[PDB]
DNA sequence: GCTCTAATCCCCG
DNA sequence: CGGGGATTAGAGC
């Protein structure tokens, strides 16, 4: 990792990163560059973002496993 | 340095 | 090409 953590995180950039999401809760190039515009973050940070979403939900979810 | 955990390096499909 | 499993490495305490 050459210079990881090139950019810190704050409840305005959850904020936009969740709201713009609800409207393609998967990345493309185009919802990528559309939230990178309006957080003002790198288009990589919203890939790094969308993906720690996922493992938080999943990761929480499993610790909370069931059965029949 | 421990801790927080978003970011990093290889794989899945 | 992004989801993403498991681990690395900088921001904060």
């Amino acid at each position: 990792g050459p210079r990881r953590t090139r950019t810190t995180f704050t409840s305005s950039q959850i904020a936009e990163l969740e709201q713009h999401f609800l409207q393609g809760r998967y990345l493309t190039a185009p919802r990528l560059a559309d939230l990178s515009a309006k957080l003002a973050l790198g288009t990589a940070q919203v890939k790094i973002w969308f993906k720690n979403r996922r493992r938080r939900h999943k990761i929480q979810s499993d610790q909370h496993k069931d059965q029949s």
